[PDB]
């Protein structure tokens, strides 16, 4: 019934906020593993879901429009004051990456050059329930495969928001929807296999073991440590998923994922070969030499370094 936006065709229902091409790339940002719930639905125009609300992203040079879908029978509107804030505080547009940028590339030749190419490409600061399940849903598999099982997963389990289109849009589930005793088998049929199990283990433990969602709230207040032990008392959660949440939901940006991917650029692209441990390939001990190697090169920053040349390794 309902259709998806462009700029050209409904220009009144959108509004700006002041931001350069160099400090956000939305192509580069928006589908570099981050987050799996971006679509570009029409070209240069990216639609997803935020709390509970549909929105539609595209930019100019120098300005990103946007674009909100409120879902239940309402008169439709632009963006208020308060969404506005919602998207600028998802992009943490407060912190200047121009300067990051220049800060990695004067201790990172390598960096420097990648640099050139790929400007723009910013963490996310997203939901850490959401961010959780989509990166246990992320072992041993790719960026399409992934989306699939989180879309999935939120027609199941999620609340409906709204239609565009064919597309129907779901907000996250809540906890307690992942924790019940047929939610594994519906999982599985869904298609996450072994994922199912760690899935549904992982909202029940929150719950009974840590209390719910404050939980990761008193983690994102938390040192990065103290946070990153903790939710590796989660079924299904290691140390590259833990740091994965830290990094994009818990405000670390200093956490560095290490699994097979950094492995590859950190020895192809760095000639880094773990000197502390004696075994050559990778192992729990020397994947947190690499998260060091990393973190001793750029600094506390050192996660959103890595973001971007994981944006560079996944466009070709
Ligand atoms: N070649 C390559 C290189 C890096 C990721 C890749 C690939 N290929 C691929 O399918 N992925 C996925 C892998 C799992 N994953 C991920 O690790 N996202 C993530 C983690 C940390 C940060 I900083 C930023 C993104 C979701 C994206
Ligand atoms: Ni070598």
């Amino acid at each position: 019934h309902m259709r998806h936006r462009t700029l050209s065709s409904s220009p009144a229902l959108w509004a700006s906020i002041p931001c350069p091409r160099s400090e956000l790339r939305l192509d580069l940002v928006l589908a570099s593993g981050q987050s799996f719930r971006w679509k570009e639905q029409s070209p240069a125009h990216w639609s997803g879901v935020l709390a509970d609300q549909v929105w539609t992203l595209t930019q100019t040079e120098d300005q990103l429009y946007c674009t909100v879908y409120r879902g239940d029978d309402s008169q439709v509107s632009r963006p208020t004051l308060e969404e506005l804030e919602t998207l600028h505080k998802y992009f943490q547009l407060d912190v200047s990456l121009a300067q990051l940028y220049s800060h990695w590339a004067s201790v990172d030749s390598h960096f420097q050059r990648v640099a050139q190419k790929f400007q723009g490409v910013r963490l996310l600061r997203q939901d850490p329930t959401e961010c959780l399940f989509s990166f246990i849903c992320s072992s041993n598999n790719n960026i399409a495969r992934i989306t699939g099982m989180v879309e999935r997963l939120c027609q199941a389990f999620g609340p409906r928001l709204i239609q565009l289109d064919d597309v129907t849009y779901h907000g996250f589930p809540n906890l307690h929807a992942l924790a019940g005793p047929e939610a594994e088998t519906h999982l599985r049929k869904l298609g996450l296999g072994y994922r199912a199990r760690y899935v549904r283990a992982s909202a029940k433990a929150i719950l009974e073991e840590q209390g719910g969602p404050a939980w990761l709230q008193q983690l994102r207040v938390a040192p990065y440590e103290e946070a990153h032990k903790a939710l590796c008392t989660l079924p299904g959660v290691g140390a590259k998923v833990a740091d994965c949440i830290c990094l994009m939901a818990l405000d670390k940006p200093q956490a560095v994922p290490v699994d097979v991917h950094v492995w590859q650029i950190a020895h192809r692209d760095y000639g880094w070969h773990p000197k502390t441990s004696q075994a050559k390939g990778p192992s729990p001990l020397a994947n947190k030499e690499l998260g060091n190697f990393f973190r001793n090169l750029w600094g506390p920053y050192a996660g959103w370094a890595q973001a971007v040349l994981f944006s560079a390794d996944l466009r070709q």
